[PDB]
RNA sequence: GCCGAGGUAGCUCAGUUGGUAGAGCAUGCGACUGAAAAUCGCAGUGUCGGCGGUUCGAUUCUGCUCCUCGGCAC
């Protein structure tokens, strides 16, 4: 092509330029918006903790979100706004999907963070997608999401509270330490580590519950000094969830807070929403099924669910109905026989019909088993017997009289 | 980035030693039922992954690509 048009702007090309016609379907699909899309769900589910949690000045929230942005960044943002070095490892194009070599469908949502700085804001999020060109597999795929974060703070707040004995210049000539930055302070460092350990500490239990095996392993980041890596066990092994550390101060300074200090931190909606969820393969999170988009209905984002696998076979199935006794029959006692007798392989049960005759007087109910087994096509003859073997125990055990 | 397996009716797949293709589950009408299911009778469906090539003729053989799945690995 001469050139490629992806948000009313078109794109030269070149040798950087990757972009593939699967990949770019996708993009402006923005999944974490498509409310009851797990995705989405860990976004409020994220955007309230700090929205309760924390509240600077007023009534205005100081993390203030921003979940519809334009993928499509500039390079200088992307890389060269957060310190990235040139021919940095990974600035590979066979890891960025670029549409010409200075503009491309940003790696990391920190490629906002720059713009952010200047502004004005002091605090914020930023929910979005973004795409990293490589394998497909249980846990990668070329398009996922990030929510990322960012705090600063005042000189004269940081410490604040504290013996008002105000010997404590936020920052100095030192040097730069595996644990701070050449133009920091330690005093003023192991705060915001603190709060940025905290803020995440105590966002994680919120999420999670405060059962969850989770540690920090140091790491390295091109625009953060200490940079701890939050990982968590579950299943037996420790998996990881997310980056952060303090901001760089260059990137700072260089944008429009000269006299400032902050965290950052950014994490992988997919990451966490497969623990939370018990999703394994990422990639279900592009299913339609109902099968899929459904098990996360709720009318509580903080609600809970747990991933019925679900099979792509074919279904085969049956109804089954008959007349109630009076007094005694509740709903739950025949989804639980159903899932006793035959159960396993039902995948969904449902009510289709409440006939109360006008004659006898005497109720009907007419229940449509799904089965489905996981691993092969079952057959009628293979079924039936099931159905059949729940028409002579609903009677004798629930006490109804059997249209069959 | 590499190595292997594949893209065929809604879903899962089989087949044609090359002459435009099926089986099970699912779907539609009839009977039965207040309405269903099961049951019995009848019926339908696919540009057989996209582009070229060998051949009288390809979905079946070759060459490329796109996509999917898996295994190794940056």
């Amino acid at each position: 092509g001469s050139v490629v048009e992806l948000l009313g702007k078109s794109y030269p090309q070149d040798d950087h330029s990757n972009l593939t016609r699967k990949v770019l379907t996708r993009v402006g699909r923005n999944l974490h918006n498509q409310q009851h899309h797990p995705l989405w769900l860990i976004k409020e589910r994220v955007k309230e903790h700090f929205y309760k949690q924390y509240v600077g000045r007023f009534g205005t929230p100081l993390f203030s979100v921003y979940d519809n942005l334009s993928p499509v960044v500039t390079t200088w943002q992307n890389f060269d706004s957060l310190l990235i070095p040139a021919d940095h490892p990974s600035r590979k194009k066979g890891d960025n999907y670029y549409l010409n070599r200075t503009h491309m469908l940003r790696a990391h949502t920190s490629a906002h963070q720059w713009d952010l700085l200047h502004a004005g804001l002091d605090a914020f999020l930023v929910v979005g997608d973004v795409y990293r060109r490589d394998q497909i597999d249980s846990q990668h795929y070329p398009i996922f999401h990030q929510l990322e974060a960012v705090r600063l703070f005042s000189k004269h707040e940081l410490f604040a509270g504290i013996k008002d004995g105000e010997s404590l210049q936020l920052f100095e000539q030192s040097s730069r330490s595996a644990h701070k930055q050449e133009t920091h302070t330690m005093e003023a460092v192991k705060l915001v580590e603190f709060d940025l350990k905290q803020t995440l500490t105590r966002l994680m239990a919120h999420l999670f519950g405060d059962e969850l095996e989770i540690r920090w392993v140091d790491c390295y980041f091109p625009f953060t000094h200490p940079s701890f890596e939050m990982e968590i066990n579950f299943h037996g092994e420790w998996l990881e969830v997310l980056g952060c550390g303090v901001m760089e101060q260059q990137l700072v300074n260089s944008a429009g807070a000269q006299d400032r200090i902050g965290w950052a931190f950014g994490l992988g909606l997919e990451r966490l929403a497969m623990i939370l969820y018990d999703i394994p393969d990422i990639r279900l999170f592009w299913c339609e099924d109902e099968r899929f988009l459904k098990q996360f209905c709720v009318s509580n984002i903080n609600q809970k669910v747990k991933f019925q696998p679900l099979s792509k076979y074919p279904a085969v199935i049956n109804d089954i109905s008959f007349w109630l006794p009076s007094e005694n029959y509740a709903e739950n006692d025949f989804y639980d026989l159903v899932r006793t007798i035959g159960g396993d392989l039902v995948e969904k049960v449902d009510l289709i019909d409440k006939f109360v005759h006008p004659k006898t007087h005497k109720t009907s109910h007419c229940y449509r088993i799904t089965y489905r087994h996981m691993e092969r096509t079952l057959s009628q003859r293979e079924v039936r017997h099931i159905h059949q073997a729940l028409q002579e125990a609903a009677v004798q055990l629930l006490g109804v009289e059997g249209r069959f």
